[PDB]
C-alpha cells in the first residue's frame, strides 16, 4: 500500500463509480495508470498522451510485459503531443486524468490546458490530483500546491466552466494538514 499504488487505486475507483470507461490520459508519462486500466476489462478504452516521446518509449515498453487476451490490446493507444494544444483526439472520452500533472506547468501552459480540457475536450469526469505541499514540509519537491491554492484552483474551474467538483483526499489525514496527495473529481453539468 505505496503512495503511488494509493494514488492509483483512488483514480481507478473514481473512474468507476462515474461508469468511466473510455478513458484518456493527459500527461501519462510511463504509463504507470495506463499499464493498470488495460490490465482491467473494465476499461473499454485506454489513451495515453504525452509530450515526451523518451516517456512514451518507455511507456509501451512496460505495458508489453502484460499478457492479454487479443481484443483487449485494441483498447490502448498512445500518442505524443502538448496538453495546450486543441487535438481533435481528445474528443468523446468518458472521462480524461490529469495525475500528477498540473504542478510543472507554468502560467502561459496552465490556463491554456484548462480550455483543452474544460472547454474543447469536455468530457463528462476530469479527475485531477497534485502533491498536497503542506504534508511534504511537515513530514520530508518544493513547487508544489497547498490545499488552499489547489482548492481555489478547482472551485475557480466550475466558475469558467460547466462542471462542479468534489474533493478526496487519498493520503492519510494528518489530520492538521490533511492528506499527501489531493484529488479533484469534476462532474459535468448536465445540460
Ligand atoms: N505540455 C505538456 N503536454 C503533454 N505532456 C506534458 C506536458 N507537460 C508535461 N507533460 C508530461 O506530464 C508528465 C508529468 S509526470 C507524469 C506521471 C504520470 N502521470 C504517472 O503515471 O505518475 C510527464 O510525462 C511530462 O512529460
Amino acid at each position: 500500500i505505496s503512495l503511488n499504488q494509493q494514488r492509483m487505486n483512488g483514480v481507478v475507483a473514481a473512474l468507476k463509480q462515474s461508469n468511466a470507461r473510455r478513458v484518456i490520459d493527459l500527461g501519462c508519462g510511463q504509463g504507470n495508470l495506463l499499464k493498470i486500466l488495460l490490465k482491467d476489462s473494465f476499461f473499454e478504452q485506454i489513451t495515453g498522451v504525452d509530450v515526451s516521446y523518451r516517456s512514451l518509449e518507455i511507456a509501451q515498453e512496460r505495458l508489453d510485459r502484460l499478457r492479454l487476451p487479443r481484443n483487449q490490446w485494441e483498447r490502448l493507444q498512445l500518442i505524443q503531443g502538448a496538453l495546450t494544444y486543441q487535438d481533435k483526439r481528445f474528443h468523446g472520452y468518458d472521462a480524461a486524468t490529469v495525475i500528477e500533472v498540473i504542478e510543472h506547468l507554468d502560467l502561459s501552459r496552465l490556463g491554456a490546458f484548462e480550455r483543452v480540457l474544460f472547454e474543447f475536450a469536455q468530457p463528462k469526469i476530469v479527475i485531477v490530483t497534485t502533491p498536497n505541499i503542506e504534508y511534504n514540509v511537515k513530514f520530508a519537491h518544493r513547487f508544489e500546491w497547498t490545499r488552499s491554492q489547489f482548492q481555489n484552483w478547482a472551485n475557480k474551474i466550475t466558475e469558467r466552466f460547466a462542471y462542479n467538483v468534489q474533493f478526496q483526499p487519498i493520503g492519510e489525514a494528518d489530520p492538521e494538514v490533511g492528506s499527501p496527495t489531493q484529488m479533484a473529481v469534476f462532474i459535468h453539468r448536465g445540460h
